DNA sequence: GGGCGTGCCCGGGCGTGCCC
DNA sequence: GGGCGTGCCCGGGCGTGCCC
């Protein structure tokens, strides 16, 4: 019971997540939507646009968190490695979150008391006048294959649309992979689907 | 009467199990059908479905236990053997139990005051809205091969649904294999069930 | 410093170790010239014989000790298995002790009390008028392959003649295999060797 | 001034330093005498022999210590990666040192109070009558590749054969990977010293 | 963008107590 | 005494950050 749902839950808000087109072997962030997976470098911007076809009411919340995705590792809490935890904090973010939001000002991060499983959470905000969408703008701190990490093995980053007691609106989810080359790797990952 | 029954009991909520599919000479867990039998590495996870018609009341209990497959060894209590038990407990777990669970915030870990067997409980839950089925992670903490433990011997793993206080709702049962390369001995199995 | 020697000193009493002709797939002990290596089952009788030229003082004593073999593993203490430990001792070898004397009144069981390596001690004997030599009787209570003990690792057996205070006057060893079919593996074991 | 010599120094004792023949891809241990680097792996043991033409007097000690063998990366210190320095201490060395001596009850672990280099120490012992020479067991606790750590860069074991002190009665050095396979890797690199 | 690293996955096959 | 177990040794080969 310790493992969060990952479900796709477009809910009573239609809630959906869209990705941007991208660019090379080491392009900085790339999606497949053959795979459903995102590809980044460490601490790069990852772009996630949210999607609605109803605005949902004030003190709605988007929060993001790692699980691996893996049965074998579900129930470990994703973290980062211990030799980038002791390297580059902005000053709100934990130095062992995985992941962090660039770009908002009422970014909160979040130690489950109950799991200790890391997530970071800002308020919805709806798109401009119109707008199509809102973005949020994520980083990972730690490649898949950090040693004492994620060591190698595939996350999922599970997007939720909770209200302010945290009762789910909605949820969305897709695949990671933090490496060096992700246009190498998702163009590697997409042939070996295809064979 | 000290060793308890197997027999099948889909009972009032029609209570029955299901496996996922697996991949490897070496694969981590890996379920029979065709031998209702589960293979898998020690101390590696061992998803478990829990499939019911309608959904019991609260308060009701999911049990683990295992027992001795032969006649000739029903009545041995299954225990760790004496070198695993003296190695790896997560602050909950006995070292004296086989079964654990992993990822539940509400296990206990039962020693059975007039048989002495041991098992393994935690609180039934609904699927979420939607979902199919609820899944458990066991682990199994000794090879079926252990000298002064298992002993080469197979066991079945019993599976209650029971309410508060340890009545029948229902019963479900499959044989395990703890080893060291269960792809290559679910494929010895099998090969000699069809000879 | 916490690993005993096994370099062969005949000494000045001109100590040697002597071996019986044995007989079978599964005998009970045989030794093996070719490989110097003694091959036995679990708490069967082993008979060395002890030559010397000239007769030691009064106060001597014998000594025998297992170390492992290999370089990899010599400085961990070699002792019985949990399994083993937990079991059929005579009242004097306490129960971790992998070599036991038997028919010997004034036995000495020894747990170093800086290397906590374990050894066991008899008074040295001269040979009735014759014898030409005096014969103690070994016993090794664990087989090689014992998990969580010996764990398929080869041992020697360091045989040591020693004053009463410890000090060195003659040493002599030689490997040991603990197993169920000593025949079978003694011969595996010498035509590995003339390969 | 903060990094050590290596020049090699048998001094007024004729001190030169030994190693086994070695068996496989993944032996535990192997010395190139062409590359006069050592091959291991992780914790394994690594004996090394301590040889000299005269004794020195007491009071000697034998001191190693790792210093990065490339300019770029000499000044320095060697140390164990973040992942590793928290995991598998024996009670004597600090999580944070590479280098560790098994089997002797009196090692000492330094960390150089103006350097803060690491070092590990043992008193010199003279051969028995028989022997030759003295041998050490040293482990290294992460490997060549630790990201954090070593990350991938060759190191220089100095072993020191010095006066109560720390006055230079000898020096010897030898290259060391602590690597998976260092078998493959021996063969690799003496495949490239040749081409 | 091409290509070398290097821990670890992968299947082949040898152990070794015990069944026959 | 013949022969099947079964954890683990063995070499082949894929990773993946980083050198070129
Ligand atoms: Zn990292
Ligand atoms: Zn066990
Ligand atoms: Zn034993
Ligand atoms: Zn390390």
């Amino acid at each position: 019971s310790s493992v969060p749902s990952q479900k796709t839950y477009q809910g009573s808000y239609g809630f959906r997540l869209g990705f941007l087109h991208s660019g090379a072997k080491s392009v900085t962030c790339t999606y497949s939507p053959a795979l459903n997976k995102m590809f980044c470098q460490l601490a790069k911007t990852c772009p996630v646009q949210l999607w609605v076809d109803s605005t949902p009411p004030p003190g709605t919340r988007v929060r993001a968190m790692a699980i691996y995705k893996q049965s074998q590792h579900m129930t470990e809490v994703v973290r980062r490695c211990p030799h980038h935890e002791r390297c580059d904090s902005d000053g709100l973010a934990p130095p062992q979150h995985l992941i962090r939001v660039e770009g908002n000002l009422r970014v909160e991060y979040l130690d489950d008391r109950n799991t200790f499983r890391h997530s970071v959470v800002v308020p919805y905000e709806p798109p401009e006048v119109g707008s199509d969408c809102t973005t949020i703008h994520y980083n990972y701190m730690c490649n898949s294959s950090c040693m004492g990490g994620m060591n190698r093995r595939p996350i999922l980053t599970i997007i939720t649309l909770e209200d302010s007691s945290g009762n789910l609106l909605g949820r969305n989810s897709f695949e990671v992979r933090v490496c060096a080359c992700p246009g190498r790797d998702r163009r590697t990952e997409e042939e070996n689907l295809r064979k």
